[PDB]
């Protein structure tokens, strides 16, 4: 099964981190969220009813992410993908990347972050 | 096997969706198309008739996105996987990724869209 | 005088627009905003005080953009400018552009929109 | 007056060129077009016929650059300028920059075009 | 073996493809070549011998590119990975993707080409 | 006279600004400088001499930019412009502009900054 | 386990390389960097212990990274995954890509380098 | 007269440069070139001849970039553009700006660069 449903760069404006200075200016976090739905019903129908609405997954990101400040990436992503999983019973496997692009490391790059994958079971 | 032939970034003004006056606006739609297909004959022989043309693919797919309204992407990449894969037995597999860059939800992000695998049987 | 502050690219989810599926919808709304202000007291005593706060000129846009549903991008700058002009006596020139990426016009396109120009007197 | 209304980046496949093997493949065309109007009127009255409808213009820009194959860049822009500075009185100038980011020519580069100014007189 | 050598976005100006025009036009093919190679003993000695040459490996590519105008991408990417393959034994695998960005199909898109992986075997 | 030295989107990393946990924790500012330079003398001997050395011109700019933590942009800038004014005689006028793209400002934009120019008298 | 912990982009400059004028210049090189580590109870915990600091992960490989020229890409890579593996009990396996976009080899592409994978054992 | 022919971002592989290593090396010099012709007369007769062919001015350009290593680009500036000016009458005034993205200074930017502007008397 190799179908899935995508939210891509989601941008939110947070203030979650390790480091306190770091909750109290904040910053922009980058949200890339991969679900693994099975999608030819849905396909066959083209009834929304049978697929998990990209709508409502963004606003339950989104709550996560411009929610109280956690300490880490880690965290952050393992609340998305449970919110996830428990709402939406067609979803089998929930991936959730998260990249700080600007946190407070000095030097040059273009972002750090982690990923997950979760399966709903 | 691991050869394939791709078109990229494919973009149709289209008038596809859900909401109703999403359908009216209408928005650009970007897809990718992704066919498993055996190269080395054609790379043998260097004659066109030995691969899938990718022209010819690409008419297929204008002709669904820039056709009539449909609700969901689900739908609009299956019907582009079909057409392709029984147009052409030589396609083991159609992959088709469409993203709404610019749907109606309210928010900061990239992209939102699903993909589908579909083996020609 | 050729000194300058600027906010660049900030992206605001607006209902602005003649069209009404355009009103109920929305989208992204991209601003430039530019000030003929000059910098060599503030340069001089590293007094924030001496300059016009950019942090400040932020929330005044982003009230603006992310304010009631107005037709006319030309009518959306006029409010910005003048909105930057009566609250900062130091600017002596407000240029405001706006941009739509991604409006209603079926095409290939980068952006539409307008720039305006208006000296505070 | 420093007021302008811009579409930026329109994409148009045209088979407009001098060789002919150009005309025969034909290739995308990029056009940036700015008019200097005066927009503190509609700025007032919110209303759009106080300036001039981005939509309109782009249909006519596409009609001249999805129309007849000519010879030059020069030309076309030249019948843009034209177009737009007779159907709408409110134009004080024109400016149309057309270029071929992947015309017949060996090498490595963005591109090459013109870029002319043509006040409504 | 999970370990390779790259070569990204590699561009040469190139006359190959099935219509004569595109034969006579030309256009810009962009190459990824990527090669499955074992380097911990490179890793270990710091020393090239132990290793594919990426420099060398260019000019392999290029030769090929920039040599005699073929019809199919199937074809010039065949040439490409026996090319390598039987120049370098320390290479086990060999993949080769060629992209024409603007090819004569009229149409918005980034890119079309296709993709092979060659075991030397 | 219009030729021009210039030193684009050099990036530091620093810990300059009004708010305090900005110092602590610092940011990426970029700059650019353009140096107004009459090029025609070393455009005819080809000597270094009759020129200003643009990498002798990044260190200035690197020393300021990477030193002392200061609360202004504005001052920043004018201490670059001064630096370079006084070091080299050469320059009529030195233009310095200084991007926060990432400041401590909710919201999504893509920078924010000032640019001066200062001629050398 | 999928669940990584990466550093994306980072860019440094140094002076590695097989020429010797390759080694005199310098450049920059850009590196990628990706940790299996399985995430699950720093999900749970929101602690930092129970994860790998991607802050010190980076200063580890700008060490090296800005460290003694060495000859080869694959012995720097080499360098970065063992200081890693032996730093970190959690990690389970390292993942180094290095990147030159710019290296001493006359042509057009967008840059050469190795990848490589190095399981903690 | 505002009216411009360009060709922007050409990009040739060069030893140019003061330094020797550096001329050893070499590297990717892009180049703007920017002509202030008088179209309307090509605009009116759509004939090549009223107008400077951008085809032919992309290989001087080439020629001189491509040629003998010297040590300033105010200097390879100088020569394209009397290399214009003689041969295009037409041609009221030449604007050469050359970059290198990536010269021998350690640090992180986009790019360091001349520009200068010749009318053709
Ligand atoms: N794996 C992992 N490593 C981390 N290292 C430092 C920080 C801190 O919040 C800050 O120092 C940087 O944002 N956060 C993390 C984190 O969230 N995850
Ligand atoms: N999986 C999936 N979820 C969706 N959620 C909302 C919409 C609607 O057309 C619009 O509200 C957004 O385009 N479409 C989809 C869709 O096509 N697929
Ligand atoms: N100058 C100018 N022209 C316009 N043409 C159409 C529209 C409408 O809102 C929509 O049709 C497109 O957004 N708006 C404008 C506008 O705001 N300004
Ligand atoms: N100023 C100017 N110069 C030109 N040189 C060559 C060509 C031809 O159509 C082709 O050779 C390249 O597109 N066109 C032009 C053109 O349209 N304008
Ligand atoms: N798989 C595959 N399909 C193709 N379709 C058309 C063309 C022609 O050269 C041109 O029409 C487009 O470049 N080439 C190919 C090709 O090389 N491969
Ligand atoms: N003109 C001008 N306005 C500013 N507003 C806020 C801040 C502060 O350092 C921070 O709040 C944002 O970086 N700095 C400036 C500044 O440096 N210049
Ligand atoms: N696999 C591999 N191939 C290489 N070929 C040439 C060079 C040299 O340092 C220079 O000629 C180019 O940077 N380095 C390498 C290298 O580090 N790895
Ligand atoms: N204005 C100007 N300044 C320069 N500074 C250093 C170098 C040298 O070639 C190298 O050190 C850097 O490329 N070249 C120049 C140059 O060509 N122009």
């Amino acid at each position: 099964m190799q179908d899935t449903i995508f939210l891509k760069g989601m941008r939110f404006y947070g203030y979650h981190g390790a480091l306190s200075a770091e909750n109290e200016i904040g910053q922009i976090f980058k949200v890339d969220v991969t679900l693994k739905v099975d999608l030819s019903e849905a396909g066959r129908t083209d009834n929304v009813i049978d697929t998990v609405h990209y709508g409502e997954v963004f606003e339950e990101v989104k709550s996560i992410m411009e929610g109280k400040a956690v300490n880490l990436l880690e965290h952050l992503a393992e609340r998305i993908a449970n919110r996830i999983n428990s709402q939406y019973n067609r979803v089998m496997e929930t991936k959730v990347r998260i990249t700080k692009e600007n946190p407070p490391i000095p030097g040059h790059y273009d972002g750090v972050g982690i990923e997950i994958v979760r399966e709903n079971k």
